[PDB]
């Protein structure tokens, strides 16, 4: 249906992680720091690019704002 990209899939599997944990999903610094990135705009265009094909809402505003929609 919408398929993605192996560094993209490891950004969705620690949202994913995150709400299988503690109920919420995570920050853009737990996205950069616990994956490991170089820059943190590296982090946020992974992010951008699942949005865009149509599997989250990034919810801009809220810090711990990112929430699970679809895969398939």
């Amino acid at each position: 249906m919408k398929a993605l990209t192996a560094r993209q899939q490891e950004v969705f599997d620690l949202i994913r992680d995150h709400i299988s944990q503690t109920g919420m999903p995570p920050t853009r610094a737990e996205i950069a720091q616990r994956l490991g990135f170089r820059s943190p705009n590296a982090a946020e265009e992974h992010l951008k690019a699942l949005a865009r094909k149509g599997v989250i809402e990034i919810v801009s505003g809220a810090s711990r704002g990112i929430r699970l929609l679809q895969e398939e």
